[PDB]
């Protein structure tokens, strides 16, 4: 079984809803990240065998958004590309799929990751083709429907988080303290340059000027516990979940170059980390199973990226798995940084791997999504 | 490494645009085919490790259409699922992905295939979220944009078919004769029961009555060469491509149970065929290379399913690879039967494997899509 | 001051929702009726001083639908035109407005009436211009909102009819018997040619063929009391109002040439009737006051057109004013014939004046709409 | 023939497109103006006989927008109301219609004028009811279609203005100088309080605060000829018409209390002016005809409001009629102040009448719209 490594890991800044990246289609974010990921790996476009990218809000983006990103990045037209939708899991699942294809003997170099522009999601008229006949109907927000709405229970993902808060008995105060810590860690990380290596600038050329976007926009610098304590609940009357202890709606692309170890050696590439194990192979058993498959334990881990869609979910996973919180989300998490759904799993992988390199941490975990069959996790070991 | 087999192969009937399946969401078609594939394979739903389904027109379908199909089929909620979009290749690429995952050692049993309901595609308002400001705008046909429109050339797929017809001198008459033979072959296949093993009925509950859909409705029985010659070009003035020599807009799901040979033995499954090679591993080099990797030649093949999106494109492939037309699309092709894009690759593989069983044909090829990076192909060898 | 006469009165057939006139814009219906009214009056288009037409569902019809009808009819471009919206009263109020303008000394000849195509009403996105921001919204049925929905009570017009039925004890059986008689009377009127003088054919050019629409299509011939008793309440649980005892959604134009008596003499016109009084000059005091202003009583009337939007409302008016039902809606009413809102008041006046001519009835009343400020009524006296 | 007078004249500020009045429905603007007009006339709500209001963009505003405004202003529910659409002519035509009804003997007190909120106009889906079937379609800007688009020539009203510029040979420079003079006069008028009497404040109550809008927003203070000379043409390549020498898209209501002289005497009302004549009764013959009907001449006039939809149109009318430009639009015109189409005619009447009172000008003209059968004009004589 071939060893599989991460050659490069790059992301755009994470934009806020309707703000810095509103005018930049997901496929263009993806192209910008691909082009740079190839350059950082020290390979040529011709060396890439396949492109596999997460994207959740595909509506109206045109045929095969991953292929569009590939093309717009300068990759040969003949490189096959596919777009993967596993909602929250999309961006990380492309990385493990890449590893699987490499293990199967069918490729040596794969561009993986994800892209999302939630700011640009359409509205839909579902019955426009054959007609509404009579009566008011729903003008459907496609971002909510395709990205945020529980298709079975018929409520917002925010309601699942409220149920997890109740079930694990996680208070409003515990959630807001967790949020404030994410905010603080993100602020110092940004100000201390921890994201400078991993972020590729996005250049927006107007008719009249150019704007460069290279900094994560979503963090609220100078956050306070009092500010958080005043917030109104987002999802239900008397809820614990607010806009302040949950992530946002955000825009980003995050891409990694995944290679066999053998090809990386052949191409002179110095790999960042090796992919030791992944969830494909309590209710957080994907994460537990990936750790076990690595032959590791939670105590052994040096750094952990555990996504913060909701503070209540992050805290439940952390209590159940007994994470040392000093090693969790060291540069801030999704409450501060944002949750661009299709790209989010890849984004935290990009952040983990750069953090491992900067901090000399040997063992890393990236985990996100919760609930049976949705959890996605990868274990990384730093290349010496 | 591991040998990979097809345990079962099932599809719904293919509906015509706005007709028999207009009221059945893609996910429900998918669920129907999944449930029956699992039964036909003689395994339990809990023996399934992962679900991978193609679906192109995902807009407004809700989170993770593959997951919804899985759950609606009665598969355990904790089985992971992902939705794949590769446009034309989606349904067949899920089968090779399954084989790759099994080969990597990460699964024994995977549900693969695809689903599409083109009749139900929405219209889109792309700038409803932050506003149109002023001026008329496009009310977007999501089916055309996401499924049928070339994102780089900014024209319809139909133009590509015209381009191929032009470049190869595939005349209107030749395309019409090909279309007629496809029509005649579908009619005889349907009337002789050739699809009865592979079709799972769909049950539609009306207000009073259940309706059963179990027959492919797109074929135009009694078609004639004179009828086809009267039609007007559909895509360009003085063109060759018409409604009559092109496939339709169609609704279907097609699902296969893919397993390791070793797990099939263990579970007492009698498999239908072995997957010998696949495209991921002239301008139709994907298919050529797939054929070579199996150790075969085109002459050695017993049956061939080569998708008919457009007669022009099918005739171009057959000419280039020198197919014996007597072995091609023996039960009719997509011009007669329909082209439900996400499901189509899976649909032709379902029709191939049953036709191999019935006709005692040892070596089979399924191929669809044209152009570098897009060709998808699978070679099958029938099990003793 | 001046006496005011009706020179001519013409209407299109009334189409059913989504049927015979679905392809004919309101303005084209209006143009057809205008052109023929002018011919029937025996005047020249240039003798016309002003055009005043009712139209309720104006959305997306383009600038000044009345003006478009005028111009499409071949009236001189310099004739001023205006579109009036009073919902239910629109078509009849244009006739009294015409009389008022003539009485003020500012015109001799005015085209009045109304037009509506309910089948063609749009759907609306009210927040498309500056954006929805987030969340599902309403895709608005403009026909219901602009035409059928009570803007103060925020319920359907149908609820008002239920309210009246409730308050007056107008039972389901009584409403159904009224509906049946309306059906029977329309059927006999249509079959006996009673509408042949007043209907102008509409010519629809299909791709191959012109189609002629010249017959009211909404009546349900062969209706029976048992058929009506089986229907379910349409507006509220255990209601009295049904599809069967209420009017439909309909398409029509109805136009009258209104002139001073002195100009009619001058131009050699033989007028059909004199306008004696009008509503603008119990809770049906508009009609009562109109009757009194003519110097008349209800008993003195020879024929009455009282609009049937809902049987409940028609029975309430007839009870209160003590109409002799043998003189009411002698050729059938709106339950059978349809209720094209903008045109309806004009339509019933057209049917009244021809019925007076045919039946030699001297004194006529046209009345529609209910509730203070909304009642519209006109009294006619036939010319010798 | 009764004499007819203006008891009161009130308007909201004129808001800019998407700005100060974006959140205030036309009917609420109308209600605010009605309520104040009644108060300023020194009458009670009960003294009003009828409500007649211009409104062009009625789409989705609900049943009978004029009646909604009446109700929301506190006028008795039983007062009849109608909504008039003559596009550009709407707001002034309601005033002459009011005069006609009063002359005919049918009312003593009428609320007239107009209301428009162009910022709130919907987008439309015209084929949503019965379906689009397949293919992209138009998402229709209803403001452009119903308010600004020539229904016959199939181009923007801006193109008519370009044609008038060419026809009368009115240069870009002449147009921009006219615009700059409008801008300057508007700026001094605002700053010198000339609009303080006529403007009623609009109070926008948020969830969290109140905002008061009482000043016209559209003027560009400090305009310069160089600034205007740089502007790009708005409507065609190499055009003379720009955003700087044409009016905007704007929001306003303007209402007047119109009474017989006899009723005004009876109620103790001191009238502002008498309505001497009106266009209902070269290509600017409505204006010429109204002047003649008054028994006046252009030289006799003391003040003139001639609307400035486009500088090119304003200049053509002024050259043809030989206006003394020192008496034209003395407080600025529509280029500076805005063109809220349904209300615009009434707005300039409101401005004329207050200006006549402040400047002691005896004879006034209000004129707007151009082209056969569209021109609307009124002549006023100040009450001593």
């Amino acid at each position: 079984m071939k060893e599989v490594v991460i050659a490069s890991a790059v992301r755009t800044a994470i934009g806020s809803y309707g703000k810095s990246l509103k005018d930049v289609p997901a496929v263009d974010l993806g192209a910008t990240a691909i082009k740079e990921a190839v350059k950082k790996a020290g390979i040529k476009p011709e060396d890439v065998n396949e492109v596999i990218l997460g994207n959740v809000l595909q509506a109206g983006l045109g045929q095969n958004p991953a292929r569009q990103a590939s093309f717009k990045a300068g990759l040969p037209v003949e490189i096959p590309a596919m777009t993967i939708n596993k909602v929250c899991g999309s961006g990380l699942r492309t990385v493990s799929l890449a590893a699987q294809i490499i293990k199967a003997g069918d490729a040596d170099v794969i561009i993986a990751g994800g892209m999302e522009n939630m700011s640009r999601a359409p509205y839909l008229a579902n019955n426009a083709r054959w007609g509404y006949r009579m009566g008011n109907a729903k003008f459907v927000d496609e971002m909510i429907t395709d990205g945020l709405w529980d298709a079975f229970n018929d409520y917002h993902m925010g309601i699942t988080a409220e149920n997890i808060a109740e079930r694990w008995n996680i208070s409003r105060e515990e959630q807001d303290e967790f949020a404030l810590a994410s905010q603080k860690k993100a602020e110092e990380a940004i100000k201390s340059g921890q994201f400078k290596d991993e972020i590729v600038p996005v250049v927006i050329k107007g008719r009249k000027g150019e704007t460069v976007v290279d900094t994560d926009e979503h963090p609220r610098f100078g956050s306070t516990i009092e500010g958080l304590a005043k917030l109104k609940p987002a999802f239900k009357k008397d809820g614990t979940v607010t806009a302040g202890n949950a992530s946002g709606l955000n825009d980003c692309a995050a891409v990694l170059v995944i290679m066999s170890a053998e090809k990386a050696k052949e191409l002179g590439v110095k790999p960042l980390a090796k992919i030791v194990s992944y969830g494909s192979a309590g209710p957080f058993y994907a994460t537990k199973a990936a750790i076990e498959k690595a032959g590791w334990t939670v105590d052994e881990l040096d750094l952990i990226e555990s996504n913060e869609a909701f503070a209540a979910q992050s805290l439940a996973v952390a209590k159940d798995l007994k994470f040392d919180m000093n090693k969790v989300n060291v540069n801030g998490g999704a409450i501060a940084l944002g949750h661009p759904i299709g790209a989010s799993g890849a984004r935290i992988l990009v952040t983990l791997v750069h953090a491992m390199q900067k901090r000399d941490a040997k063992k890393g975990l990236a985990t996100l999504c919760i609930g049976g069959g949705q959890g996605t996790a990868i274990l990384l070991e730093k290349c010496l």
